[PDB]
């Protein structure tokens, strides 16, 4: 029993974190086999923060301009290339701590763990979600660029996020490990703003199913709804639309508990209307939306 925001064990990722320095700029890099991945704006200068020409800046660098330190060890860079917004640095040494890994691009609503790092050293691990507006609500200070987000399923680390920047609202933007941004953001310091954010409805429903599984029933009601009528209500609360994929995806938790998906949607409609009147659900007085249907199945059963 019990229900916690649970991150993945971070040890496989810790063994991959290094420090990358170009010029006066230092940030974190990800050392997998003989390649170090890091945000390409490490090669920017103060003057070049608004409209960097990364192709121009990179053609002017030689390998010896890049200082890579794994612990006390300086790694020798033997090549450099750019892939979208990520720099790939070839090193003379393959990382002996390289886990089984893959790079994955995730979709909004997906969760992952973040290993926040500074100067190549881990500071902490926490659980995050890709918001519908393609930002993440992280905990990042300056120098944390290059920290990565990941899931571990079996013994394989799936890297899905690299941190590049903080926007003016204090939310964070980054890329997948192929260097493509999530969302419409760019690695420039020009004015950028996140779209309006919404609540991840399928994750809320998944968490209410987890609550029923942990014996919490006070928010259930005798009603059901249509998918269409529910979405008309939810949009009015800045909840995301619920699709039939979402309904299919909750199928298992619906089976496990006896409550149809559209019955639980009726309970969510009512909670949006009344709030919790002092009560809590699985320990929260707000509706939690950073647990996926998949997370709920692995922590409860
Ligand atoms: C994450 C980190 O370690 N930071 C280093 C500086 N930085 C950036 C440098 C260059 C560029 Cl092109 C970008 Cl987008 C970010 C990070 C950051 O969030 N900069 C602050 C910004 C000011 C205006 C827009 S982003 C922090």
């Amino acid at each position: 029993s019990g229900f916690r925001k649970m991150a993945f064990p971070s040890g496989k990722v810790e063994g991959c974190m290094v420090q990358v320095t170009c010029g006066t700029t230092t940030l974190n890099g990800l050392w997998l086999d003989d390649v170090v991945y890091c945000p390409r704006h490490v090669i920017c200068t103060s003057e070049d923060m608004l409209n960097p020409n990364y192709e121009d800046l990179l053609i002017r660098k030689s390998n010896h301009n890049f200082l890579v330190q794994a612990g006390n060890v300086q790694l020798r860079v033997i090549g450099h290339s750019m892939q979208n917004c990520v720099l790939k640095l070839k090193v003379d040494t393959a990382n002996p701590k390289t886990p089984k890994y893959k790079f994955v691009r995730i979709q909004p609503g997906q969760t992952f763990s973040v290993l926040a790092c500074y100067n190549g050293s881990p500071s902490g691990v926490y659980q995050c979600a890709m918001r519908p507006n393609f930002t993440i609500k992280g905990s990042f200070l300056n120098g944390s660029c290059g920290s990565v987000g990941f899931n571990i399923d079996y013994d394989c680390v799936s890297f899905c996020y690299m941190h590049h920047m903080e926007l003016p609202t204090g939310v964070h933007a980054g890329t997948d490990l192929e260097g493509n941004f999530y969302g419409p953001f760019v690695d420039r310091q020009t004015a950028q703003a996140a779209g309006t954010d919404t609540t991840i409805t399928v994750n809320v429903l998944a968490w209410l199913y987890a609550a029923v599984i942990n014996g919490d029933r006070w928010f259930l009601n005798r009603f059901t709804t249509t998918l269409n009528d529910f979405n008309l209500v939810a949009m009015k609360y800045n909840y995301e639309p619920l699709t039939q994929d979402h309904v299919d995806i909750l199928g298992p938790l619906s089976a496990q508990t006896g409550i149809a998906v559209l019955d639980m949607c009726a309970s969510l409609k009512e909670l949006l209307q009344n709030g919790m009147n002092g009560r809590t659900i699985l320990g929260s007085a707000l509706l939690e939306d950073e647990f996926t249907p998949f997370d709920v199945v692995r922590q409860c059963s």
